[PDB]
């Protein structure tokens, strides 16, 4: 069984790995190539700061909370582990900030030690009247996509740099079956006009007094459009920037003002923090994300396509029971193959 | 009013700058020295990670309580300034960790958030089965030493490093009043039978993914006789050893084996670690702080004399309300001396 996985960020090489462990057998070795334009760092993976965390509002496909509850239950069994480091993996505490009351999410459960802010934490945020404190994790975007790619390279996947034009193109080379994981841009390979880009922009910061992450939010202004801060192992990320349909893949002065000005208002002891970085990226922003087989025509032949795009702002978070499901429907077509 | 204050650790520099900022005055200028055999960054101060936290049981003198109180209240007021990066002064949350069941401590209300753990955050660490989690603050003995030292500096504060081997010799010198700031060696100047070292080794690890604290407790074995892991700015701090009565001023390979062991038990991700330093110091160990008027005979003259000293394990925790209580006494005395 000759499998293209189509791009490697997150999403790809994770199904890639769970289709490689669940299925590749004695009996029925499959032959993995990874197909993909751009490779860590310079995927919108890397510039993920990578905190669990999903939406506030419920998903419109509620298999989507299954599929973040059991990347949280996956991650969270192995942060105390010697391989954890490697992974870029570790539990963070940390605060969600709103103007007023506001309800529950529905992940309050899966995270741990979940609870309302008191009113003397209130008082350290003059301009937050409401929020959170839980106990989350984080997996560092660059450092995960680079431990899955040795994962999958000691296996024996193949990995080649290209731009895929068409599925009709990937079959006439011999492909069996195709999975699409191709983020923000798989509109070019299949129209797609549900799904949009959501603009990101984040900055870098050297400030290793932060123990916590600290999100702040302005609902009616959209998630994300309101300051963030996340340490992660080296550095602390600022960010708080979600424009969508804006396709500039380019840092600006404006929303680099905005971000820095936002995170120092919430946390001034940002004003001394050294600038390290600044990145742009794509969130593939769609009403749920696009998880399911499709039989398409590729000449004289059809295909078997595997479908996983459009995780928004949250393809860290929950990209562990994607690729378990992506991994279900590639062993349906493998039931459907010995059936011809 | 010529003063001189032995000792440059937390006390010594605290009480200097609490006298000086209350009590200098137009019509009533002091002068203030400060005579110490060690100075940063040689002190037991120095050695400390600087977490806030009282000891578990209830103080033999309830005013420590409020003197630990009124220091958290201070630092917490400054912890989101751009004054705090200079001071060392950031928050963090963590673990107290007991085998079974406690009773909460006094100090619970002083924290933000306390609370008991979950039974899934209970599950992440198998040899403990009960614990606590909260917010706190570190100040860190180094940084803030060094603050302390450019803001007495600046005020014109002299500093003058010797060994005194009596009140008398410094009374000889022209001190009015002489505050006895000197930790554990105390009884060097004034035999006292009830202050002792608590010797303690700490390791300090390049662990940048830790972003809490975890303190583990066996009460039957003394406090901070069992492992616990402190984040600080640079570095993590590996401690777990109080040893009555040793004053071996030297880092032990047992200790250190005791540490690294420990710790790597209670977090696995540790043994990836590197190890960066390690320090030995005394707690001044006594029941209750000595915070105290005396008056001297010292040759011809009588002397007055402030003692502020025997803070153990919490010099960082409460100094600030120490050095409140040592400079209101420092203020009867004035009182008194108007009245001769
Ligand atoms: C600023 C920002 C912060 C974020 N923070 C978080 C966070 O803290 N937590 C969280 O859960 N998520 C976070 N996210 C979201 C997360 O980054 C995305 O959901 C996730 O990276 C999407 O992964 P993906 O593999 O689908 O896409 P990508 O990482 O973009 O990978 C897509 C792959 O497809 C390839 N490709 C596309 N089209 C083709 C083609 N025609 N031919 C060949 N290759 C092709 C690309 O080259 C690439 O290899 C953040 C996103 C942004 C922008
Ligand atoms: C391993 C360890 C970890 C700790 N962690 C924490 C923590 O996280 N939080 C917390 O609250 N506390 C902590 N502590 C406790 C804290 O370090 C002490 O309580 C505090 O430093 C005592 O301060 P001090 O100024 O009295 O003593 P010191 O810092 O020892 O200063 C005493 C001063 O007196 C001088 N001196 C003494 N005798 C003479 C003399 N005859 N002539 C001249 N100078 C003299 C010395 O040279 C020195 O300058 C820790 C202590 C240890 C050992």
């Amino acid at each position: 069984m000759r499998v293209v996985v189509i791009g490697a960020g997150v999403i790809g090489l994770s199904t890639a790995l769970c289709i490689h462990e669940r299925y590749h057998s004695v009996l029925q070795p499959l032959d993995i190539k990874v197909y993909a334009d751009r490779f860590t760092p310079l995927t919108t993976t890397d510039v993920a700061a990578g905190l669990w965390q999903p939406y506030l509002s419920d998903p419109n496909n509620p298999q989507e909370a299954d599929w973040s509850q059991q990347t949280f239950d996956y991650l969270l069994s192995h942060v105390h582990s010697p391989n954890a480091e490697n992974l870029g993996l570790f539990l963070i505490s940390g605060y969600n900030l709103f103007h007023e009351a506001i309800p529950d999410p529905s992940w309050k459960d899966t995270v741990l030690g979940f609870r309302k802010l008191t009113p003397r934490e209130l008082d350290m945020f003059p301009d937050y009247g409401y929020g959170w404190f839980h106990t989350s994790l984080i997996l560092e975007g660059k450092n995960y996509l680079q431990w899955l790619t040795e994962r999958l390279t000691e296996r024996g996947v193949k990995f080649f740099q290209r731009k895929v034009e068409s599925f009709e193109e990937v079959a006439r080379e011999g492909a069996d079956v195709i999975v699409n994981c191709t983020g923000v841009w798989a509109g070019a390979l299949q129209r797609d006009p549900l799904l949009q880009p959501g603009r990101g922009q984040i900055m870098k910061v050297d400030a290793p007094w932060m123990k916590h992450f600290i999100l702040t939010h302005d609902p009616e202004r959209g998630i994300y459009n309101s300051p963030y801060i996340i340490p992660g192992t080296q550095t602390v990320t600022l960010g708080g920037i979600f424009q969508l349909g804006n396709w500039s893949e380019l840092n600006n002065i404006q929303d680099h003002n905005t971000i820095w000005e936002g995170c120092c208002r919430l946390e001034p002891t940002l004003k001394n923090a050294r600038i390290i970085g600044e990145r742009t990226g794509f969130r593939p922003v769609r009403p749920q994300i696009r998880l399911e087989r499709e039989q398409l025509r590729t000449g004289p032949s059809n295909t078997e396509v595997i479908h996983n795009y459009g995780h928004g702002g949250y393809g860290l978070t929950i990209h562990w029971g994607c690729a378990l499901e992506a991994a279900k429907l590639f062993g349906r077509i493998l039931e459907e193959k010995k059936l011809s």
